[PDB]
């Protein structure tokens, strides 16, 4: 059971959890309540099974896409901020994190992937994916690579896949249709085919993960990488001279990155619901609170209007918001969990040569997605 008179927060390791501890200590200073920030492995998978026990954290921090699934399972406490508080944050930020015509979590900040490039050895970055192969050959002669990024997570390869009209679930107007899937259309296949072509011709390695790709760019071994605002902190200290720019276009069409919204939800089992609300509204979601977190590891464009006006001057955040405009907001429906688990396998198998592109994306749409939806509905 969860301890009453205490707050336990979970947040992913790539975020600024040490900054969240500072606001935690300032909270303990004022209220006498010990805040314990944690960042366990696979917390998005760990939360639901533990929340249904047994119970885990009081607050859970993750992008909005998974929260609608949590809310369906009755895991999240219903929040009630008044309109005075809602006006402090951006309206479209509240729209993401709204499920079933109801608010389920406090949104913190919005985040979208951008092309991060080393401007000392690549002063003129490529505007197209199509230019990268030839650029890689020029750099390989110098003993370096053109592009490296996490291929093990489909969040990073989605931008290219969606560039020519690849989508997850087709909307109508303020709705989504789970029967209508866009992961096996001309645009999705073309996007993935070009990516696997980069692998086939040794311009990028299929086993490249987050850690390896980050190491490569920050050590100065690759010219470009694709990542969000959270990664900027480590590049600053690495002293690599870099810039943040619009993602490469494919067939003249801009890449469409799935835009996320870091949001904090209160556990339904938590006996510290008031303290949770007290912490988030009055300590975290303030200029002072977001500074602490943002200084540790950047959040990107934040939901709080007052503080966002300050950050908007920074050209990195303009480039993040430019990539978000071209991209589109993630759905927050419960099926996004099964979607992500299914697409992940499909992309990996295609990149490893286990399946061909057409085989993987056909299997994804036809069989894999539905099997995954059945897996989580029953016990697994
Ligand atoms: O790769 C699938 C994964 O994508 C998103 O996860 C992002 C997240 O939005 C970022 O905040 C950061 O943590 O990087 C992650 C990529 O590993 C979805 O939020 C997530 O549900 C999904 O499984």
């Amino acid at each position: 059971k969860i301890e009453e008179g205490k707050l336990v927060i979970w947040i992913n390791g790539d975020k600024g959890y040490n900054g969240l501890a500072e606001v935690g200590k300032k909270f303990e200073k004022d209220t006498g309540i010990k805040v314990t920030v944690e960042h366990p492995d696979k917390l998005e998978e760990k939360f639901p099974q533990v929340a249904a026990t047994g119970d885990g954290p009081d607050i859970i921090f993750w992008a909005h896409d998974r929260f609608g699934g949590y809310a369906q399972s009755g895991l999240l406490a219903e929040i009630t901020p008044d309109k005075a508080f809602q006006d402090k944050l951006y309206p479209f930020t509240w729209d993401a994190v709204r499920y079933n015509g109801k608010l389920i979590a406090y949104p913190i900040a919005v985040e979208a992937l951008s092309l991060i490039y080393n401007k000392d050895l690549l002063p003129n970055p490529p505007k197209t994916w199509e230019e990268i192969p030839a650029l890689d050959k020029e750099l390989k002669a110098k003993g370096k690579s053109a592009l490296m990024f996490n291929l093990q997570e489909p969040y990073f390869t989605w931008p290219l896949i969606a560039a020519d009209g690849g989508y997850a679930f087709k909307y109508e107007n303020g709705k989504y249709d789970i029967k209508d899937v866009g992961v096996d259309n001309a645009g999705a296949k073309a996007g993935l085919t070009f990516l696997v072509d980069l692998i086939k011709n040794k311009h990028m390695n299929a086993d490249t993960d987050y850690s390896i790709a980050e190491a490569a760019f920050n050590k100065g071994e690759t010219a470009m990488t694709i990542n969000g605002p959270w990664a900027w902190s480590n590049i600053d200290t690495s002293k690599v001279n870099y810039g943040v720019t619009v993602l490469p276009t494919f067939k003249g069409q801009p890449s469409k990155p799935f835009v996320g919204v870091l949001s904090a939800g209160i556990n339904a089992a938590s006996p510290n619901k008031e303290l949770a609300k007290e912490f988030l509204e009055n300590y975290l979601l303030t200029d002072e609170g977001l500074e602490a977190v943002n200084k540790d590891k950047p959040l990107g464009a934040v939901a709080l209007k007052s503080y966002e006006e300050e950050l908007a001057k920074d050209p990195r955040i303009a480039a993040t918001m430019e990539n978000a405009q071209k991209g589109e907001i993630m759905p927050n429906i419960p099926q996004m969990s099964a979607f992500w688990y299914a697409v992940r396998t499909a992309v990996i198998n295609a990149a490893s040569g286990r399946q061909t592109v057409d085989e993987a994306l056909k299997d994804l749409k036809e069989k894999r997605i539905t099997n995954t939806e059945a897996a989580i509905d029953t016990g697994k």
